[PDB]
């Protein structure tokens, strides 16, 4: 029986959403304690038989890129770092360290000695050095997609488990700006019991601190029974720092920093330095010390206190190793042998802290809140809300999705096959894994490194995606050619790649043209992949050299196919207008391509001297004043001229789309009889402020609400085929796009916005809904939360991520926006969505990164935007925090995220070539996904094995019949099954031993991995 995550809302004691509705936000002066309070405390609290129990536990934070790229980090710091930790561990029995980013430290393992690896192994075995997490980085929370994160997770934890022979079951994030319930969620199911965070808003702190709620139970938002909730300890101060982990006062805790007497080059902002722990100073040192401790400890309910002992790339030097360690030492020796304290306090980990809390718990001495919601929009301090890096850097963001969905194509297409090791399959891979997982760090991701960081992640990913494209067409090769035929050179490109979509039209010329004539070759076959585990049909296009082409399937049906003219748009510096021209000797054509579940499907293109019987060709309009010709060779229709004027569009009985003389949408009809919907796109400008606070790369602090682009006189073209319609327009900064191809639109937005400093560009939708202050963005493509604007915050707290979609919605209209990328939006006004597309700042932000953003390139922005009813739909009530997509909207978010893949067959002739693979597959529930499927083994293992991550989402109920589907069992999807396990989501324990080899499907919103072994 699974849980309904609609109909019940959850009890919790703090629910995020309504926390935020009844709280004040004021940002008062606390005194020593900034954002807080004076906190008392009862001396007499502790006593002999009751102690305060103190864990110290020593940290250093290091950002796998930002200010450095990851390999100079790693030479001038973090090596360093990891050699003195083994030393002065291995020499200091007491001392304890712990460890997140196994990026790092699986580079400098690899490179120790025997004898040093040894060592190593030594101090995690004996519990001295502790990992914490174990992902590969510690990521963003914000723009991340869940699947990038459980990659990253399973990439750092597979290494661990491999060569440290651990998996850490506590979780420390610190850093990411802002925290997601995504992170419990996948960390829950994959064998974590307690996590820790740092980065909330100022008032979320203080609110939860005067409640002691600062530790919770954090289950999702829909979960009414509770099953998902993982014990979080939230930090209570405004940094991870040294000055702000001891307590209250970071005056006082300051001064027990020892890196900061002056040597190392540091010092104490407050004015008074640290002190070398003497006999003479211990006793008034101590009184110090443990005021701020026994403060701290006022804000939690336990008897056992965690202080963190770190910062940004610390324990460095072997002197900073001895001085904070014999201060340290020095301090509890006395405070330890000091009855008056009542205080036991050592060096510990993090998982000695959080089984201490739970002993605690036990024995009856505390009772933990529960919690659901989330802990976006972050601020650090006054109105500076860190939203800014929802939209920094967007042509990366928009990479990272593409590089996701390669990585999981390239698994899947592979996985099908053991290969030898000459094929260098699973290195290709590793590498792939590894640089998609590095991006994921909390300033990849988020558009925060230096400029020649973010070069550095652009030149990683695109070997990434070179490595994903070499997997995938051997693959391909390997599936679709007969046995007996098949002939592998594993260096040979049998097939290229072709994306229309990345990095677009307009970004980058790098789509190749399939090349037919008479004298040189008559036909090119062309296979499409389809990574979803149903039977998928959707258009496609490839270019060619010739309009005269006509599609066949490899049974030599005809399919029926429309051409285009190829259309790129110039900034004619000369005329000072942006405007389209045509190909005179290249055309795309499109046709419908049928694909099996995760399988393939063989195409050929055919040229001939004339027009074929079952190719169509589109109209072309050109609404301007004073036009110019655009002759298009060959193609067999003439581009028509017109002044600009409003029009209107439809494909096959799909919506009606009116636009106006600028070329923007202003209406959708569903169907014949129904309302012109008023829908509206426009584009605005924000600016910077003149005085106080700059954005930057972290920060918004728009100068007002969002101005009007002036559009001038615009130039809009519209092509009209069967297949596919579009109106295109040249805009300031944005050329502009809406496709129609028979269901809801396609847009797309090459943004580029030049020079133009201190500007932010924002695409807002106009419409009638009455969505008042309610709507609703994802969290990480995995839930809808329900967002309220309130007027009380400035605009900029009222900005979420969007890193998949966002709607509005009121009784009997839902608007939403699919996004192939992940981008910073709002809804400022009732009936309103808005996105940003791209931002460009000449001013740093005051966060450490010591540049505006300047470094923007033109990126190809996509969309899908869904106008429905939704009074017939079964809702969760107004009481409940999620929501949730309809079917159509679902399909729309999988059209951007996981399109079908095209693959050009490079020679002349492809000799036993095959025309599907997976026709056999099963064609699963339309709700349900195979988010990963990878083999496990390498091809000299006995029994192989095969893992795979399902995923079931939860649409609503419509009334759509939507009928017979077939069950999918990932166990039964390759032959000769020996055994079928449910493992956690890292594949790295098995739970269950399942019977019949039969892997069950899971429940609405729950996630399950299983793994299958094969005898043969
Ligand atoms: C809030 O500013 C923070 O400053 C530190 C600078 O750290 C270095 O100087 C300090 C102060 S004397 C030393 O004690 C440290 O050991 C270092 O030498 C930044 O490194 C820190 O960065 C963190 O936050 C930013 C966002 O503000 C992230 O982008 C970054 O990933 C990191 O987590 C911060 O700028
Ligand atoms: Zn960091």
């Amino acid at each position: 029986q699974c849980q309904d995550v609609v109909q019940d809302v959850p009890n919790v004691d703090v629910q995020m959403l309504e926390l935020y509705d009844r709280m004040s936000f004021k940002d008062i002066d606390g005194g020593v304690w900034k954002q807080g309070w004076n906190i008392k405390y009862d001396p007499l609290k502790y006593n002999a038989h009751h102690k305060l129990k103190v864990f110290v536990v020593p940290h250093s934070h290091n950002d796998p890129g930002w200010i450095q790229t990851f390999e100079e980090y790693y030479q001038h710091d973090t090596k360093h770092i990891l050699s003195n930790a083994l030393r002065h561990l291995h020499d200091n029995p007491e001392m304890k360290f712990i460890w997140a980013e196994i990026s790092y430290f699986a580079r400098f393992y690899h490179d120790l000695g025997e004898n040093k690896k040894l060592q190593m192994k030594s101090i995690v075995k004996n519990g001295q050095l502790e990992f914490v997490t174990g992902g590969w980085v510690m990521p963003d929370e914000a723009n991340s997609h869940w699947r990038n994160v459980l990659l990253q997770l399973t990439e750092g934890q597979t290494w661990l488990k491999q060569f440290m022979n651990v998996t850490p079951t506590a979780s420390w994030a610190i850093a990411p700006f802002g925290h997601s319930p995504t992170m419990p969620y996948i960390l829950q199911k994959s064998g974590f019991k307690n996590m820790l965070i740092q980065r909330t808003h100022y008032s979320v702190k203080k609110e939860l601190a005067q409640q002691r709620q600062l530790e919770f139970l954090w289950r999702q938002i829909w979960d009414n029974k509770g099953d998902t909730a993982l014990f979080t300890h939230m930090m209570p101060f405004y940094s991870y720092d040294i000055p702000h982990t001891c307590g209250p006062d970071p005056k006082v805790c300051c001064q027990f920093d020892f890196k900061r007497m002056g040597s190392f080059g540091l010092s104490c902002p407050w004015k008074v330095p640290p002190r070398t722990i003497s006999d003479q100073n211990v006793a008034a040192r101590s009184d110090l010390l443990v005021d701020q401790w026994k403060k701290k400890a006022e804000l939690y309910r336990t008897n056992v206190l965690l202080i963190p002992l770190g910062d940004d790339f610390r324990f460095k030097q072997n002197t900073e190793w001895d001085v904070q360690r014999v201060n340290y030492e020095r301090l509890f020796e006395h405070i330890n042998s000091q009855a008056h304290f009542n205080v036991q306090a050592q060096f510990g980990t993090l998982q000695e802290y959080f089984d201490a809390v739970h002993q605690a718990e036990r024995a009856g001495q505390a009772e933990f809140p529960t919690l659901s919601g989330d802990f976006f929009t972050y601020a650090d301090r006054s109105d500076n809300y860190w939203s800014g890096y929802y939209t920094s850097r967007p042509y990366h963001k928009r990479m990272d999705r593409v590089l996701m969905h390669y990585v999981r194509a390239a698994e899947m297409l592979s996985a099908w096959h053991s290969w030898d090791g000459m094929a260098r399959i699973e290195e290709r891979l590793e590498q792939a894994r590894r640089e998609l997982s590095l991006f994921q760090h909390h300033d990849g991701i988020t558009g925060t490194a230096k400029t020649h960081v973010v070069v550095d992640y652009e030149q990683r990913m695109q070997e990434a995606l070179k490595a994903c494209q070499m997997v995938m067409q051997q693959s391909v090769y390997r599936l679709l050619t007969k046995p007996s035929i098949y002939s592998p050179d594993f260096s040979f490109s049998y097939f290229t790649l072709d994306d229309s979509r990345w990095p677009g039209s307009g970004v980058e010329d790098s789509r190749t043209t399939i090349i037919l004539g008479e004298d040189i070759l008559p036909s090119k076959h062309v296979v499409m992949h389809n990574t979803l585990p149903h039977w998928r049909e959707q258009l496609v296009d490839f270019y060619v050299s010739s309009p005269f082409v006509s599609v066949t399937d490899l049974a030599n049906n005809p399919v029926e196919a429309q051409v285009s003219p190829v259309w790129s748009w110039h900034h004619d510096t000369l005329t000072k207008t942006i405007h389209p021209q045509g190909s005179t000797t290249k055309y795309r054509i499109i046709f419908k391509a049928r694909v099996p579940p995760m399988g393939l499907a063989t195409y050929v293109l055919t040229i001939s001297d004339s027009k074929p019987e079952h190719t169509s060709y589109a109209s072309n309009l050109l609404l301007r004043k004073n036009p110019t010709s655009l002759p298009l060779g060959q193609y067999p229709e003439d581009v028509k001229f017109g002044d600009p004027r409003e029009i209107s569009l439809r494909v096959g009985n799909g919506p009606t789309l009116a636009f106006s003389e600028q070329g923007l949408l202003k209406s959708i009809q569903l169907t014949q009889d129904s309302p012109h919907v008023p829908v509206h796109f426009k584009f605005l400008k924000y600016g910077v402020r003149s005085h106080g606070d700059r954005s930057g790369a972290y920060l918004f602090l728009p100068n007002g609400p969002a101005s009007p682009v002036e559009l001038g006189q615009p130039v809009v073209l519209v092509t009209k085929g069967k297949l596919e319609s579009s109106v295109s327009v040249g805009l300031p900064s944005v050329v502009h796009q809406t496709i129609m191809r028979g269901g809801a639109p396609e847009i797309r937005n090459l943004v580029d916005i030049g020079s133009l400093d201190n500007t932010e560009i924002v695409m807002r939708l106009e419409t009638h809904i009455d969505s008042g202050d309610i709507f609703y963005t994802d969290l990480n493509g995995l839930q809808f939360i329900k967002r309220r604007r309130l007027d009380k915050l400035p605009l900029q707290a009222n900005y979420y991520p969007i890193p998949s979609g966002m709607f509005i919605e009121d009784a009997n209209t839902r608007l939403t926006l699919l996004t192939g990328q992940p981008l910073g939006g709002s809804s400022l006004a009732s009936g309103e969505l808005e996105i940003m597309q791209d931002r460009r700042l000449a001013s740093d932000d005051e966060r450490g990164l010591g540049q505006g953003v300047l470094d923007n390139k033109p990126v190809l922005h996509i969309y899908r935007l869904v106008l429905e009813k939704v009074n017939n739909c079964v809702r969760p009530s107004k009481l409940h925090p999620a929501g949730y997509l309809t079917s159509a909207a679902h399909k729309a978010s999988q059209s951007l995220l996981d399109p079908l893949d095209k693959f050009i067959f490079a020679e002349n002739e492809w000799i036993g070539a095959q025309g599907q693979f997976g026709g056999d597959h099963p064609s699963a529930r339309e709700d349900l996904d195979v988010s990963v499927m990878r083999r496990l083994t390498k091809s000299s293992a006995k029994t192989q094995r095969v893992g795979y991550v399902l995923h079931r989402t939860n649409l609503m109920q419509c009334g759509t019949p939507e009928e017979h589907t077939q069950k999918l069992d990932v166990c039964h999807l390759l032959p000769n099954v020996a055994r079928c396990e449910r493992t956690t989501l890292t594949f790295l324990q098995n739970l269950e031993h399942l019977d019949g080899m039969v892997a069950p499907e899971v429940c609405p919103m729950e996630t399950a991995a299983y793994v299958s072994s094969h005898s043969s």
